[PDB]
């Protein structure tokens, strides 16, 4: 037998970073939670039992919060490409790392309409993510995200003209409701390292605020047809406002609400136009995935 | 043996309702998890294998959703005290019905500044709640609250003047992080009946409101000397503005955020003053309860 | 205003404990959860930011830890006695502990068909429960339970004879799936202090052995008129074979299992005799309850 | 912009099955939980609103009944390998089908030392998968693997050796507590269609069984030099017993248990040779992997 692949280190590391304006008073918080997972020369970890190759899970723990330290936490595209690069740079022997991000809410609260210096809300469990592969020879590959974006849509979606066969029930419509939970994802053109990562670290707050913001306002105004023509158009226009990305991939579930005959008790009439009352599903669910680039 | 107490009905009933407007367009979107256990002259059900006693729980499931088809579903208070009214009048031998309502939030889209007629976002799993008991002969007694309310502080929290003895070893600190979820509720007056509820309905809206801004205004301006101290602050402020509130429960996890001393590396300072990275705890945390009422 | 009532202390520790024994080199091994809320003399902490008379939840922590070293964590109806005797003893102003813990399960691997001294299998999410309530001159109130049993049986399970009116549409039947989470406490007579606990210390296990072994024999050989008939009948036996208990408690969800008509297809039949493939439903479900006591 | 990957389905189908001897009065049951995603020509659904190229969700949804209904649904890698070729049969422009299984255990009751006919228990959330990939001219792949198999040993791990420099705290260990949740996968030589899986169906049971007892029995035998050492004897032992599979993946976190050094505390010795009480540490946890293939 032998390796064929290998990777380990540290998953669900949970940072806190708080900076203080000293002048103002104005404090400002990020939380994350971090994945490092390495690769390079040490498969004898795992055929010999050679530690030597292994750089501790432990230690990868405390260089995560070091590094949280000494650099800034924001924009995750940049921190995860100065952790990833720190590994690869500074043990001769590991030639990847990667690097997952989750950050987590916390929006300044608005008390008598007026921003707090230091008090947050966690206003949804919406995330931005990043993953950042940074492999010696080949650059930084980074992935962004959005996800747990959760929407619902009362009207104006519809789908009919499917295929019917011996093995369809389903009813076409013209009017139904759409709900889902956004997983967006744009992929940047490779980077040569963290240079060039730095030269471009406006453009990802920027993007991610574009991403979002197409994705809601499609979202609203489209007489959907479909999932995936709704999310097409998403794809379509988030690559044409950010050049620097190459692809952009969208995973929505269709979290279906199912109308309620409720004709059987006094005639009631709930179906249709006269639909008020729905069973939101909680399982089975459509899943609708899809990978766009330029043509 | 005998049966003491028994109550039995449906759970995890999931139930959306939409309101259209004929002639604005504009639709508003319900969307709630609804629990019914009944009580009543039922015990021959458990001893005596005597079915007939019962209301099948498929049957309370439907008349929950023909109760949202005919009556309005907000404030869940009335909606609650409606189902609950209905089981006790419409089957002789049930005497008590127990109503727990879970509010989920759809808050209306802002699509370019405004408003949209019918797009909506899940703005955080912050819930609304009710626990309404409709008891024959003894009225309806709800219990309103808002749960899920995740917020957090960087500073103006304190913890110092604390028991210290042979089991201590917390330190002292005139500095820390504060963050919880908040499960605040507001026990009514007992109501006599679905009339006194319905004579109050403008004030179960106003309540709630005030209860989740008196929340978020004292945690943000309250230089904490406990979470005790600071919720006591909470709960006064509730019972001051709303005469129909007997009592006013607070259930604070303190979620904790450790320093990390990492002068073990390159004498790096990050505790006090330079605490700038800290490691959010996500087990133990601190529990703390209190119910308040008028002295 | 005034504090009506109040408790707080530590949540969600975890606890490890092995035993070795240095004669024969077995291991056995605890894992649990535990949560200690204290009340006594403490509004002050409340209502005048009074913390000296807090006892701090990082001290509980501290003394759940100290108390596991000092003494056995099993049976747990014994080590929550202990641990929330300890906290109305050496506390003059504390007057009640509530202690709440929930036990893991480590089983120990047989491995080629013998035990193997040191390896354990987490067999089931199954957990055995205590609520222990020390309360100064009321003794220690004890409630044990275990929870998270899930039993499917897939036939001599009926439910007819219900009682039909203008909102019933379930029909009858005469052989259904029934697969139900087992969550059942048996409630100990009042103990007068730790002492009694101690003197009747073999009880905790063998009840707790009963309770499970009457749950599943009448589940599979009862052929169950309902739900309530079915767990009735486990209560009664409970309650037979320990006079110690006052009153034994279910609480049982009804997880249906439905059929599927499949005739729209090719005149498939999965009804009735020839149901073969059934729908699963995560919600909404059932929800029993009752607690039986001794005539 | 351009379509350059896209697939759709539905995922979260629940499926029970039931199978009854008639002449014995066995009953016999199989839940899992089932995604299906297809891909093909479908393209102008995403980009031109053409609906007629989708087999609706819905319909996916009535052919996984279908199917479970009309063939066996065990072993799960044939059951998988007949759903993902009909669509690819069935549909002359859908060209590949990827079914995900998970297998639920519904272990049959031994009620006074004998198995019951026709009631089951939930031992434990370790699932059994399968991911089936489905690919016109491309044959059938398969991934099988077990996950959520939690387990934990006492003694007999150690980790020393190991790298330390600037960024290292962790002290060695020659004695410590080892714990993690198995994620095992065996994917399997490429087959050429569904005959050749019919072919190997008695290989399928076989080789999940032998996968679990290595995986069980290394964990309990090795006196592991670490993760990495032991997880790789795993893989080699499941190579050698079945030369079908091509390779074998595992995913381990290492679910740390800390020392708690009590000496504060009276001078209480609970480290090294006297740690009897440990603290389970939620996260972070260390996550090592890797892939094993033949030399
Ligand atoms: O938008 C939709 N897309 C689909 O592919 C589908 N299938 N069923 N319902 C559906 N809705
Ligand atoms: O606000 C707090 N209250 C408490 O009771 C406590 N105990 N430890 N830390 C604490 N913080
Ligand atoms: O056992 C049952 N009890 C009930 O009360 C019920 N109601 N619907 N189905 C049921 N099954
Ligand atoms: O088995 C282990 N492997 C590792 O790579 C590691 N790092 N820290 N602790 C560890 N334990
Ligand atoms: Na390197
Ligand atoms: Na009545
Ligand atoms: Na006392
Ligand atoms: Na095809």
């Amino acid at each position: 037998s032998a390796v064929k692949a290998a990777r380990y280190g540290k998953d669900n590391v949970r940072v806190y970073k708080v900076h203080k304006d000293e002048k103002t008073g104005v404090q400002t918080v990020y939380e994350m939670t971090v994945c490092v997972l390495l690769e390079g020369e040490i498969e004898t970890s795992y055929t010999k039992a050679d530690n030597s190759v292994i750089v501790a899970t432990d230690s990868i723990k405390n260089t995560i919060y070091i590094t949280a330290k000494q650099n800034p936490v924001t924009p995750p595209e940049l921190f995860g490409s100065i952790l990833g690069t720190h590994f690869i740079e500074k043990y001769n022997h590991i030639h990847a790392a990667h690097v997952n991000i989750v950050c987590h809410r916390w929006t300044r609260m608005d008390i008598d309409g007026k921003p707090h210096p230091h008090s947050f809300i966690r206003d949804s469990e919406e995330k931005r993510n990043v993953q950042v592969d940074v492999v010696e020879g080949k650059g930084i590959d980074i992935k962004s995200s959005l996800s747990g974006l959760t929407v619902l849509k009362s009207t104006n979606s519809q789908f009919w003209g499917f295929l019917r066969d011996e093995y369809t029930t389903l009813k076409e419509t013209w009017d139904r409701i759409l709900s889902t939970d956004v997983d967006a994802t744009w992929q940047w053109k490779n980077f040569s390292g963290l240079q060039e990562v730095r030269s471009h670290v406006p453009k990802f707050d920027a993007t991610w605020a574009t991403a979002r913001e197409v994705t809601l306002k499609t979202f609203a105004e489209d007489n959907s047809a479909s999932v995936q023509a709704t999310m097409y158009k998403m794809a379509e226009q988030i690559l044409a406002r950010q050049q620097l990305i190459e692809t952009v991939e969208y995973s929505l579930p269709n979290k279906h609400y199912f109308e309620i005959d409720l004709s059987w008790h006094k005639g009631l009439q709930n179906t249709g136009k006269n639909a008020e009352v729905f069973a939101p599903q909680s399982d089975p669910n459509g899943l609708i995935k899809c990978t766009v680039g330029r043509s």
